[PDB]
């Protein structure tokens, strides 16, 4: 293994190696993150575990930094104009002059020829210890030149969406290797959507399977990479190297997607069938209690339903709780004249069911009482009211 | 206070409670289990004390126990399925793997408090020992039944990660912190608390907006000043009921309507974009790339990007691309794919179903980093229209933000 004296002493065999990144739009090669290497005794090992090494002073560091970074924007020169540089950089070392000395070299460079908005900057925010608004001030400063912020390692020591949210990046990284919690993809989705609010792209790395793209890929992702895509190499690519290859791996990820949500509403549609077949039948009968009614559907949908009740167009919970337990149905009184419209999409569902005059799914979630996943059915009646059936999973 | 006057005089010590109000009943569901003392004619808080990394850990816990005992004796005779919310520090909690404490709460069951009444308000951030052994450990208490609620959810704490994790049954909000990035965060978090099954607690609410946002974000239960403050015995539960009733009665009516003017807004847009279509559409042999840029100069006013894709989210046409007032062509677009991108599937296979267009929730663009929503159009030949709107027409338009 390699002693810092043994890199420092030998800093003209120090070189930069290339990881390619990968666009979900052309599947095509959008730049490259820039890597740390050395040729140490006929070999080429990482900068890695020198760059992360708390012991080794910060000039020394910087030091070494320069050159790979110097060959590294040397290379680019010369390469497609459009191509993003991906590097890392410490939000503490860059802090120590508030990041003047950085800016300078990467002005140098616009100069020579590089847009400054092709640069990518990965940071680390819960590696900084010092005041987080000063570091959030001076990314203001770089991105008003066009430089992009990348967020590393999002979730995992002192990680903290709220201080992420703030410095309102351009990029999140989210690396994979945390899928080897059967749950984690609600995380993924959550990120997501988050990051759709706030104007993030995802980029998703270390990526070293299939399975892996696919979360990738479903769950937001609109730039990739990992071994599985291409290894970092002391060469740049052909921009189109993995067209084809990518084009029908995610065709085949479409198509997954689509007999998914195709699959879902077409048993939405039978089951609306199920239920206003089921309701008509009964509702033309001398049940004037809306209790009444429930307990009859219950049993004639037993075997798909677990709980069900009727509210008003307020939420007001009109009827008591049927609920089956145990593989027998229990009437639950005390449930009448509560309000649920508190809870998420509730009136937007109520004026959907209005307008579209049908019934329909909810996406899956955890029920609060049972706590197993589930999802509800919402059915329109007649009279402003609304049926609420609840279905415990058929895969 | 200083902390010697405290154990000097620790039999002066009491709980105060602050209650927690449901959204369903509007009804007091249980108690928060704060500290306080009586010193000098007056009563003042035990805040500082437990915050105090200075003092020992032993007489932190020697009067938490005379609290904890007192509040629990209290509750022994109060009613029956009442919430016990309670304050516990991670670290003192895992200097003996939660040994102690849960003897104390089993004792109390014997007592006749069953265990699933008692929720316990831990504060993951504030934790430096090894994560999964204390995620270990509250496993064990929850198979007894004991709830765990995480506080400074939000700002403080704020890792997905973690929440995920600790699978908490309860998320504790504070809204002292009050769309900015803090909004969106709790959104998120929001979404993930109705995936992972955690019920949502607002807390420090001092104003009623402050209820209104805790109330229209998935709040289940709330907490503040605003309810009512802590004291030193309980109250009756339905005491507020009619109260919070009808300032909840006037939030649902608020929101069936905030929900309806932007629904209505997309009725007519869907029927400014049909007409413009068909017009432009019916006696036209020119590419799918023309029709577009006649169709900006249609629909100048609102829109300032326009694209078609085909079912699996191939860009059919270049974009056309509204900049400085003047609209631009951009090839480079075609043959771009979006599938990628939250909801686009499942809004093809939606606008096939139900036959008509509509526009997205308010997102960020990625390109000119404004706040946008995008209306999705279905078109003949199995192909999809879409029109990027900007603020400057949402924010003139009545309730789009
Ligand atoms: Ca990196
Ligand atoms: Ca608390």
């Amino acid at each position: 293994m390699l002693d810092p004296l043994d890199i420092l002493t030998n800093i003209d065999d120090v070189l930069p190696y290339y990881q390619a990144i990968f666009s979900a739009e052309e599947q095509k090669v959008v730049g490259y993150e820039v890597l740390g290497r050395i040729l140490a005794d006929s070999e080429i090992q990482s900068l890695g575990p020198f760059f992360l090494d708390a012991g080794i002073p910060e000039e020394y560091k910087l030091e070494v930094d320069n050159r790979i970074i110097r060959q590294a924007l040397d290379r680019f020169l010369e390469a497609d104009s459009d191509l993003l540089i991906f590097m890392n950089q410490d939000a503490n070392l860059l802090m120590l002059d508030h990041g003047e000395s950085f800016l300078e070299l990467l002005k140098e460079y616009e100069a020579k020829g590089i847009e400054l908005h092709r640069f990518v900057l990965e940071i680390t925010e819960h590696n900084f210890e010092g005041d987080i608004e000063q570091l959030y001030h001076m990314l203001a400063y770089y991105r008003t030149y066009g430089i992009k912020i990348a967020v590393d390692n999002i979730g995992k020591e002192s990680s903290n969406l709220d201080r992420i949210a703030l410095l309102s990046p351009d990029l999140l990284k989210i690396d994979l290797q945390a899928l080897k919690s059967p749950s984690y993809e609600h995380v993924l989705y959550s990120i997501s959507l988050l990051a759709r609010k706030i104007g993030a792209a995802l980029l998703y790395e270390d990526i070293e399977a299939n399975f892996q793209l696919q979360y990738a890929w479903r769950n937001g992702g609109r730039y990739f990479q990992g071994y599985y895509l291409v290894s970092p190499s002391e060469t740049f690519l052909e921009r189109d190297v993995l067209k084809q290859r990518l084009k029908t791996e995610f065709h085949q990820f479409i198509t997954h997607e689509k007999k998914k949500l195709e699959t879902v509403y077409e048993h939405s549609e039978q089951f609306y069938k199920r239920v206003h077949q089921a309701v008509t039948s009964l509702r033309k009968n001398n049940l004037s209690s809306d209790d009444d009614f429930i307990k009859k559907l219950a049993e004639e949908l037993t075997d798909c339903s677990f709980r069900i009740y009727m509210c008003d167009e307020e939420g007001d919970q009109l009827t008591g709780n049927v609920f089956k337990q145990d593989g027998e149905w229990i009437y639950q009184p005390e449930y009448a004249e509560k309000n649920w419209s508190w809870r998420p999409y509730f009136l937007e569902n109520i004026m959907r069911m209005r307008n579209l005059r049908k019934g329909f799914f909810s996406d899956l979630y955890s029920d609060l009482e049972t706590g197993e996943m589930i999802r509800t059915f919402s059915y329109p009646m007649d009279d402003q009211m609304y049926l609420f059936i609840d279905l415990p999973y058929s895969y």
